[PDB]
């Protein structure tokens, strides 16, 4: 019911109906994760799309999805911001954060303000495993003006995430795996030199998508399955 339903509802059936078609250039594969990038200038603002897939041994989707939504554990394993903080709660599933992201010479700061969101979605029956998303985009507040110390970029990320599974046994971490897919489309908010940008980004997404399902199998270890 809070003021952002009807966007939310916009940018989860989007990321649904066409985030998950297959894909472009491969940027790096490393194990069971590839990450892809189509190149895109536009008025020459880099764009370009970013799409990557993960198979993760022993995690389920709901498992990836609350450690990538949860803000207490951000900083255990985000390594590209200086700062952040949630400037609003809409939900118990939705937040509105506000974040500045290191600076990368020569261009000036980047700041983001997006609204977080974590969704479940049902199989057609509960035969089949539920989908769950996070979806990060970019949104208006007045606790979080634009300024003249950063340049604002504006965001479209998801992670969707899909969980793949004898007799009176129990089910075991290493029979599951989560297979994800995480989508970035970032407008950097203002010129970049180009070949800088690619560099950070094939440096970074790389980087990050390793060291995130990393920590989550590491912190879900030997904890009930949350499925
Ligand atoms: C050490 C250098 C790093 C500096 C970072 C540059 C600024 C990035 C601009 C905003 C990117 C938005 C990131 C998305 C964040 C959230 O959904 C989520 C929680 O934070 N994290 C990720 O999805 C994890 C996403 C990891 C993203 C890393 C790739 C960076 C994208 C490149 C865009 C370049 C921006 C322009 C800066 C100047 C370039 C010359």
């Amino acid at each position: 019911t809070h003021r952002f339903v009807q966007k939310v509802e916009e940018m989860v059936q989007n990321h649904m109906t066409y985030s998950l078609q297959d894909v472009w250039q491969l940027v790096v594969e490393e194990g069971e994760m590839k990450v892809y990038r189509r190149e895109v200038e536009e008025n020459g603002i880099v764009l370009d799309p970013l799409k990557a897939t993960h198979a993760v041994k022993g995690v389920t989707g709901h498992e990836v999805c609350n450690y990538f939504w949860n803000v207490d554990v951000r900083n255990d394993w985000e390594t590209t911001i200086e700062n952040f903080h949630v400037v609003e709660t809409l939900a118990d599933n939705a937040i509105i954060i506000y974040q500045t992201h290191k600076r990368v010479w020569p261009a000036s700061q980047r700041d983001v303000l997006y609204l977080s969101v974590i969704r479940k979605i049902p199989a057609l029956t509960e035969n089949d495993p539920e989908t769950w998303i996070v979806c990060n985009f970019s949104v208006d507040h007045d606790s979080a003006p634009l300024n003249n110390r950063c340049v604002r970029a504006k965001i479209n990320v998801a992670m969707i995430c899909q969980t793949l599974v004898e007799g009176n046994q129990e089910i075991s971490r290493d029979n599951i795996l989560c297979k994800i897919t995480y989508v970035a489309n970032v407008n950097p908010g203002g010129w970049a030199p180009a070949s800088v940008l690619r560099a950070v980004a094939k440096r970074e997404y790389p980087k990050f998508l390793k060291r995130f399902t990393s920590y989550v199998q590491e912190k879900t270890a030997g904890k009930p399955i949350l499925f």
